[PDB]
């Protein structure tokens, strides 16, 4: 009944929350990636 | 009681399956960036 429906929506809950986490932490560690590579641009004399 | 649970965790998952898509994309751009940047690094020597 109703307390088997939320268990399974919680459940899918957690998944969600969890891949929005994992999507937060490797968008954060591209724009560290990208960071780093403008970086050397900039001092290899690529950014001006 | 207990089944108020029910609408909540249907809309907060509506919420977070949206936010996933919206994240995917800000990864997906951010990786043709990196890719964008290594090219370039690469075809000025400094990529190895």
């Amino acid at each position: 009944g109703s307390e088997r429906q939320i268990l399974r929506l919680k459940q899918i809950n957690i998944q969600l929350a969890t891949k929005i986490q994992h999507l937060e932490f490797s968008c954060s560690e591209k724009e560290q990636e990208i960071e780093r590579l403008n970086k050397l641009l900039k001092q290899n004399g690529l950014l001006g």
